[PDB]
DNA sequence: TTTTTTTTTTTTTTTTTTCCCTTTTTTTTTTTTTTTTTTT
C-alpha cells in the first residue's frame, strides 16, 4: 500500500531524470512585489498537476501538520491577518518533505473573508514549498537567479488555448468501472 | 481492507487518465462576488458524485481532522460567524490529501442558524479543496484562468432535466441482497 | 470482522449501481423555511432504513466523534440553544465518511427540553450529512436543484399506507435462534 | 521502503567518496556582514539539488521537528522578528541528522511579511545546517577557513548560463508513466 | 537498517584501534579565554569529518533531544543570551551517547543575531561534547593535560594549503547514480 | 544490535575480572576541598577511556534522563548556580545503571559561563557516578578509605609523557574504510 | 539479554545459598547518632561490590524511578535540605526490588554543596535499601538486633590493608579485547 | 523470565502447604501502643527473609506504585509527619498483591529526620501488608486473635544467639562465579 | 502465566461447588453499631485465607485501582477522617471483580494515626467487598437476612484453640527449595 | 482466557433459554417510596448469586469504570450525600454491558458514614442496572408493569428457612486442592 | 433499598573539580455560495 510500496528501477530513474528538468515559460508567472520589482512564481494548480504527473494521483500525498493564525489586527476598518501552515508531502515509498507556508490578507474589511484567504493561501504556499524540495521540475529552480535571467531571455508567449471538446461531461466512467470491477 | 488494498495496473491507469480530464459547463456554476465579478465554482454534490465514480463508494474516504470556530460577533442584531475545517481525503491504497475549508455566515440574526451554516459550509469547502489535489477532473482546473476563458467561449446551456422514472421507490434492494448473502 | 472484511465484486457492483439511483417522492418531505420558501428534506428513519438496506444491518456503522454545545442563552423566558455533533460513518471494508450536524432549540422555555432536542437533532443531522457522501441514493441528490425541479414535476402522492398484519407480536425469533445455534 | 532499505556496498562507497569532495566557486556566494566583511555561503536550492543528487529524490528526507517564534517587537514602525526551526534530515537507510536554523526580519514594516520571511528563512537555514553533517559536499567545508582562503585564490568566474532548450514544457511525462504503469 | 545493523569484527577492531589514536597539531586550535589564558579546542567541521570517516556518512547519527533558552537579558544596549542544547549521537549498531552543549552571545546589540549565534553554538558544542565520549580520536584527548603539554612541544606549523583542482563542480554524480540504479 | 546482543562466557569473565581491578596513582588526582582536606578523584576523560576499553566504543552507552537547574542566584555581582543531571549508562547486553551528578559555579560574574560550567559538570559527574556501579576498575574503589590510605603509601610519580609521533594526522582511515566497504 | 535470560539451576542455587550468608566485621562500620548511640552500617561501595559479585557486572541493574526535593530552608546562614529518591534494582531474569533513600545536608552554608550532598546521598541510600531485599548478604541483616549483639562479641580488627601491586595501571585490556574480538 | 515462568506442581503444592503454616514466638515481637496495650508484630527483615525463602531471591518482586506525603506540621518546635506508600508484590508467575503502608514521625525536631523515618517506614509497612495476603506464614496470622491468645500460652524464650563463624568475609564467591560462567 | 492460564474442568467444578457453600459461626463475628444493634461481619484475615485456599496463593490477585482521601476535618482537637479505596481482585484465568471500601477514624486526636487507620481499613474493606462478588462462600451470604436469622439459631461456640506445635519455627523450607531447584 | 474464550453451542442455548426466565416471589422484595407506594426490587446478593450461577464464578466479571461524588451538603446537622457509579459487566466471550447506579445518604449526621453508604450503594446499584441488560432472569423483568401485576396475584409466602447444617466449617477444600494439583 | 470493625514500628554516613570561540542570505499571489424539521 501507500508508504510501503518500493520504487522499481525504471520508475526511479524516470522520476529522477524528469525531476532534474527545469520548467518553461508555460508554467512561470509574474507578480509585482510591494516596493520591489517583478517576481516570478508557479501557480498552485500547476504544482499540483506536476506532482500528479511525476508521481501519480496515488504516488504522492500531503498533509497539514499544523496551521496556526499568527495575528489578527484591525486598523481603521481594515483587517490584517497573518497565518502560517506546515505541509508534509510523502511519496508512496515513504520519502517525505515538510515545509512552511504563509497566507496574508491585509486589505479586506471582513474578518471571515480575510481568514478564509489567509488560511487557504498558507496551506497552498506550504504545499508548494514542500514539493519544491524534490527537484527543479517541481519548483526548486524558481529560486535560481540564473534560471530567472535565462527565462527573461525567452519569447514572452501568449496564454495557451484550452480545448474543451473532450472535457468530462457525465458522471459514469465505464473505463474505470470495468477495471475496478475486475480488480476484485 | 481500506488503507491496505493496492491499486491494480488497469484501475490505476484508468483513474489517472480520467483524472487528467477537464470538466464541462454541465458542472460549473456562477456567483456574484461582492465588489468583484462573475466567479466560477463546482457545487459540493457534484464533486461528491465525481469522487464516488472515479474511485467508488468505498474507494475514497474523508474525515474531519479538526474544526475550530474562529470568531462569533454581533453588530446591531447581525451575527457574523467565521468557521474553518480541516478535511482529509484518503484512498483505499493509503494515499491521502488534506486541506482547509471555510464557512461564513454574516447576515442572519439567529446564532444557531449562523453556526450551522458556517460549520457545514466549512466542512464541505474543505472536502472540495482536499479532493482538488487529485486532478483536473476533481476540481483542479477551476483555478486555471485559461480554462475559465475557454469556458466562457462555450454555449451557455440550460439546466439538464432529471428523469425520475427509474428513481428508487422502495427500501429493499434484492440485487444487492443476493450478492451480499452469497458473500459469506 | 467489521473494518476487515473486503467487498466482493458482485456486492461492490450492486451497491455502486444502486447508489447511482435517485429517490422518489415517497421519501422526500417539505418544510417552510423562515423567510424563505418550501424546502425539501429526508426524514431520519428514512435514511437509516436506506443505509440498513444498501449495506446491511451490520454492513454500516456510525459513531459520535465529538459533540459540543456551542451556546446556551436566555432571553426573557426563551431558551436559545445551539449544539453541533461530528458523526463518522464507516463500512465493513474500512471506508469512512465524517461530517457535522447541528441541532437548534429556540422557542422552548425549559432548558432540559431545549438541550434534549438540540443534542439528538445534531447527532441525527450529522448522521444524515455523513451518509450523504456515499451516493445519490443515500441523500446526495437532495441538494441537486434540477432534481428538486423534477420532483415538483411529479404527482405529489398521498402518504403511503402501512400494513400492520405481519408486524412483530412476540419476543422469540426461532428463525434467528436456529441459525445462531447452528452458527457455533 | 524509506527508513528500511539498506545501502549496498557500491552505493555506500560512491556516496562516501563523493561526500569527501569539496565544492567549487560555482556554488559559493557572498554577502556583506553588518560591521564585518565579505562572508561566504551556499544558496538553498544548491544544497537541495546536491542532496537530491547524492542520495536521490527519495533517498533523503527532511522534517520540521519544531518551529517556535522567539520574539516579535515593534520600534517606531520597524518590525524585528526572530524565528527558529529544527529540521531533521533522514536517509532511506535510517541515518539521520538534526540541527537548528534561524530566520531574521528586522527592516520591514509589515508584520505578516516579516513573519513570512522569518519562518521560511529559519526552516531553510535549518535544512542547510542539518545537511551539513553528511559531508563536505553538502556544505560542511564552508566553515573551513583554509578552504575559504584557497577559494579566494581562484578566478572569480561569471554567473553560469542556464540552458532552457530541453526545459519541461508540458504536464505529461510518458517516460515516467510507462515505468509506473509497469510497476504494478 | 540504521539502529539494526550490527558491527562486523573487522570494522569493530579497525574503529577501536583508530579511536585509541590521538590527534596532531593539524586539528587543534586556540582561543583567548576571558580573564584566563590560551585554551585549546577542535572546530566543529573537523569533528564532523572525523565522525563521517570513522563510522561513515550513514554509520552515525545525531539528534537534538531538547534545546532550551536559559535567559535573555539587556544591559544598556548589549544583549546577553545563554542557550543550552542536548544532542544524542547514535551509531548504526544502536550505541548512543548524549551530552549538553552551550551557546553564548554577550556582545551583540541585535536580539535576533544573539539568539542565532547562541542556539547554533549550543547545538554544535553539544555535538562535540557527545562525540567526545567515543574515544581520544574524536576529541576525548583535548582534556588530557599531559597531551596538551606534549602538543606544546611540537612544531607550530603553518595552516595547510587546500587543493581546489579536483573539487566538486557539477550536480550530477554518475558514480553514485550508477550504483543506485543497480541497487534495485 | 545494542541492547540485544548477549555476552559470551569469555567476554563476561574477562570484563568481570578486569572490573574487580583497582586503579593506580596514574589515574587518581587531588583537589583542595573548601574547608576540608586533600580529596582523591578520577578525571572524566580517564573514566571515559576506561569504559571505552572495558566494554568497547559501542559496548556501552549513556543518556541524560533529565537535567534540572536547581537555582540561579546573584549576590553583589557573583552568580551562584546549582545544576543536577541524571545520567543512565547501559551496556549492549541491556544492563543499565543510573545516577545523579551535580555542577557548581559560584565565582564567575557571567551568567552564561556559570550555567555552561554547572550543566556540563553535572552531566560529567553523573556519567562518572553511573559508571562507578560497574566495578572498582571504573571508579568504585575511590570511596574505599583503606584504598586511599594505601594510595598515599606509594611513590608520588611525575606526570606521564605523551608520545605524539604516531598520532592521527589525516582524516581518511583506509584500515577502517576497507573493513566497512567489505561489511556489506 | 537483560530481563530475558533465565537463571540456570546451578546459578540459582549458588546465588540463593550465598545470599543467606551474613556479613563479617570487615564490612560493618559505625556512626554516632545525634542524641542516640553507636549505629552500624555498610558503606556504599561495599554493597556495590557485593552485588557485582553475587550477580555479576551485568547480572544486576538499578535505576532512579523518581527523585523529589522535599524542602530547602535557610536558618541564619545554615542551609537545611531534605531530598528523597526511589531506586529500583532489577536482575537479568526480570526480578526487581524498589525502595526509598534519603539524603540530608543541614550544616553547610552553600546551597549547591547541600544539594549535591543530599541528592547523591539519597540515591545511594535508596540503592542500598533496594539491594537489601535480596538477602542478608546484601544488607538485610543490619536490622537484626541479635545479629548486631553477636557482632559486638567479636575482636575489633584493624582496618584492612589494600594491596596496590597488581592494580590497574594502563588503559588497554588485551585480555578483554581478545574475547570481545572473538565475540563476533 | 520473571512474570512469564509458571509454577510447577511440586513447587506450587510445597509453597501452599508452607504458607498454611503459622509462625512461632521466634518471629513475633511486642510493642506498647500509645494509650493501648501489648501489640504483636513481625519485624521487617523477618518478613523479607521469609519471602526470600518461600519464593526465592528471584521468585518474588516488589515495587512502589506511589508514595505520597499526607502532611507536614510544626507545633512549637516538634515536627509531625505522616506518609503513606503503596507497595505491589509480584511472583514470577504473574500473581500480585498490593496494599498500603504508613510511616509516622511525631517526636523529632528535624524535618529531614522525620521525613527520612516516615517514608522508609511507610514503604516497609506497605511491603509487610502486601506480603500478608500470601498466607499465614508471611504474616496473615498476626491478625487472628485466637492465634495471639495461643501465642501468649507459649514459653517466652530468650532472644536467639546468632553464629558468626561461617559469615561472609570476602567479596569473591567462586561457587557462584563457577555456575554463572557455566550459565552461558 | 497469571491472567493467561485457563481453568480445567475439574478445578472449575470443584471451585464452583465449594463457592456455593455458606459459612458457619466459626467465621462470623459481631459488633455494636452506633445507635443500631448487633451487626455481623467477617474479619479480614479470614477472607484472605479463604481466598488463598479456594484459588491458591497464586490463583488470585488483588490491586488498588485508586485510593482517595475524601475529607480530613478537625473539631476541637478530634480528627475525623474519611477515606475510600477501589480494590480489583483478579483470578489467573483473567476474571476480575472490583468494588469500593471505606475507612473511618473519628475519635483519635493524632492525624497520622487516623490516616493510617482510615486508609488501611478502606483498602481491606474494599478487598472484602470485591471478593464478595465470587460466591456465598467468600462473603456474599452475609447480606442474606435469612442466613443471619438461621445463624442466630445455632449454638454460639467459644473461640477455637490454635495449635502452635507444628508452627513454623525457622526460615529455610527444604520441601520448597527442593521443588524449586528442580523447577529449572 | 477471560475475554477470549468463545461460547459453545450447548452453553449458549442453555444460557439464552435460562435468561428468558422470570423471577418468583422468593427473589423480589418491597420498599415504601417517599410519597409514592409499594415498590419492588431485587437485593444485591440475589443478583450476584444469579450471575454467578448463570455464567459461573469465572464466566462474568465486573469493574468500576468511574465513580464520582455528585454532592455533599449539610443542613442543620444532617448530611445529604449523592454519589454515582458506572459499572461495566463483561462475559468471558468479550460481551459487555455498562450502566449507572446511584447512592443516597440523606438522614445520617456522620460524613464518613454517609459517604461509605452512598458509594457502596452506588456501586451495587450500578452492578444491578448493568446486569439488567442480559435478560429477564437477571432483573430485566422488574420493570415490566404486567409482570408486577401478576406478582401481586400470588400467595405472599413466608421467608424461606436456611439450613446451616452442611455449611462450610473449615478452610481447606481438598476437593479443589486435588483438581488444582492435577491441573499442572 | 445497601451496607454495617481495622489496625498499630523501623531506622538511620557520603562526596568533591570541569570546562571554554561559532557562524555567517532568504523569500514574496489565492481564491471564491453552502444549506435546510426533530424528539419523547
Ligand atoms: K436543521
Ligand atoms: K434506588
Ligand atoms: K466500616
Ligand atoms: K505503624
Ligand atoms: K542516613
Ligand atoms: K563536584
Ligand atoms: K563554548
Ligand atoms: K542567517
Ligand atoms: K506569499
Ligand atoms: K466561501
Amino acid at each position: 500500500c501507500f508508504g510501503q510500496c518500493q520504487y522499481t528501477a525504471e520508475e526511479y530513474q524516470a522520476i529522477q531524470k524528469a525531476l532534474r528538468q527545469r520548467l518553461g515559460p508555460e508554467y512561470i508567472s509574474s507578480r509585482m512585489a510591494g516596493g520591489g520589482q517583478k517576481v516570478c512564481y508557479i501557480e498552485g494548480h500547476r504544482v499540483i498537476n506536476l506532482a500528479n504527473e511525476m508521481f501519480g494521483y496515488n504516488g504522492w500525498a500531503h498533509s497539514i501538520t499544523q496551521q496556526n493564525v499568527d495575528f489578527v489586527d484591525l486598523n481603521n476598518g481594515a483587517f490584517y491577518v497573518g497565518v502560517c501552515a506546515f505541509v508534509r508531502v510523502q511519496l508512496k515509498d515513504g520519502s517525505y518533505h515538510e515545509d512552511v507556508g504563509y497566507g496574508v490578507s491585509e486589505g479586506l474589511a471582513s474578518k471571515a473573508l480575510s481568514l478564509e484567504k489567509a488560511r487557504k493561501e498558507a496551506v497552498t504556499d506550504g504545499l508548494k514549498r514542500a514539493l519544491r524540495s524534490f527537484g527543479n521540475a517541481l519548483g526548486n529552480c524558481i529560486l535560481d537567479k540564473d534560471y530567472l535571467r535565462s527565462l527573461n531571455k525567452l519569447p514572452r508567449q501568449l496564454p495557451l488555448e484550452v480545448d474543451l471538446t473532450k472535457a468530462k461531461r457525465q458522471d459514469l466512467e465505464p473505463s474505470v468501472e470495468e477495471a475496478r470491477y475486475n480488480s476484485c
